């Protein structure tokens, strides 16, 4: 057994001596997740190494995920057990977020399993149960997809990866102030392309719609081959937008773009999903609604007939202290965000 830090696929995981036996789970552009063993609590954990400090955007995404998840406690949202980083800011090159280990994710499960309607129904209920809490906190997740839905054999489901999440205080108009090119391509609402700085939390409902379609068929519904291809896939099934929906698009340049497209008819849902529950296809239609204002909201989605076996507002917590603009003060130099990340994580340090 080496004395130095363990290393997974070339990435040092300086998490010893409490956390050992690291195993690769997955990775992103500036981070890697491994499973590990907590020798102090005698439990299996997942550890998310983030290395963001060279770029302001990565620092913003690290700070947000930490601040939001530390302030969240909900059965359908992954919690933070512990955060590891260096004792001084000059030494801190990485941050390690420790979470309870989940057995798999929905992306992996769908590679090997055709889900029963009951499993689809229960997974969908739980996604929306957690989303209800998220939206009640004035948070947008902005990256819901199968690989961010964690699953246990008991069918417990937890949403993870809040790196793309952010607060939008509804006392302020965020139109024109939101980041473009959010979400993962196949799961992007049309307005992320057509209203790239002025979308709302209804993009999360669009993503959930895409996830439901994927549970129904084990394949992505809108597998765009590149950024501009994505809208074409969406319209290829929804059909060309109605004049009404078109005339709701405030960005003239985007409206003219849509007028310039050849007309596509709508593909009926039961043609794509001929074996699906009719109730499930109705909720899918409401979630994959082109117009973001007519698109169903999370509470109405929970109240939909498809989910009536589970819908229970008395057992569906919401945020007791919804987030406000103080959680949005991060348009700052990456050197200053590094200080804020150091301060948010000090509560896990010896001393403090
Ligand atoms: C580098 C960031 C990455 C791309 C996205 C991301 N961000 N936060 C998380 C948290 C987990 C996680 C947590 C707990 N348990 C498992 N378990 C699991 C999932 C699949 N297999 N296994 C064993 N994962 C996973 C991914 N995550």
């Amino acid at each position: 057994s080496g004395a130095g830090p363990e290393m997974v696929r070339g990435q040092v995981f300086d998490v010893g001596p409490r956390y050992t036996n690291l195993s690769y789970i997955g990775e992103g552009a500036y981070g890697m997740v491994c499973s590990a063993y907590d020798n102090v609590n005698k439990v299996r954990v997942a550890i998310k190494k983030i290395s963001p400090f060279e770029h302001q955007t990565y620092c913003q995404r690290t700070l947000r995920e930490i601040k939001i998840l530390l302030r969240f406690r909900h059965e359908n949202i992954i919690g933070i057990n512990d955060i590891i980083r260096a004792p001084t800011i000059e030494q801190m090159k990485d941050v390690y977020i420790v979470q309870d280990l989940m057995e798999t994710d929905l992306y992996k499960l769908l590679k090997t399993q055709h889900l029963s309607n009951d499993h689809i129904c229960y997974f969908l209920y739980q996604i929306l149960r957690g989303l209800k809490y998220i939206h009640s906190a004035n948070v947008l997740h902005r990256d819901l997809k199968p690989s961010n839905l964690l699953l246990n054999t008991t069918c417990d489901l937890k949403i993870c990866d809040f790196g793309l999440a952010r607060v939008a205080d509804p006392d302020h108009d965020h139109t024109g102030f939101l980041t473009e090119y959010v979400a993962t391509r196949w799961y992007r609402a049309p307005e992320i392309m057509l209203n790239s700085k002025g979308y709302t939390k209804s993009i999360d409902i669009w993503s959930v719609g895409c996830i439901l379609a994927e549970m129904l068929s084990n394949r992505p519904i809108f597998p765009g081959k590149h950024y501009l291809d994505q809208l074409n896939h969406i319209l290829g099934i929804l059909g060309s937008p109605s004049q009404e929906d078109l005339n709701c698009i405030i960005n003239l340049k985007a409206r003219n773009y849509l007028l310039s497209l050849p007309h596509k008819n709508k593909v009926p849902w039961n043609r794509l999903f001929p074996n699906a529950d009719s109730k499930a296809l109705d909720l899918l239609d409401k979630m994959l609604t082109f117009n973001p204002h007519k698109r169903i909201e999370v509470e109405q989605a929970l109240a939909h007939p498809y989910l009536e076996q589970y819908y229970d507002p008395s057992d569906e917590p919401i945020a007791e202290a919804p987030f406000k603009f103080d959680m949005e003060l991060d348009d700052l130099p990456k050197e200053k965000l590094k200080e804020l990340i150091f301060e948010e994580t000090a509560r896990f340090q010896p001393g403090y």
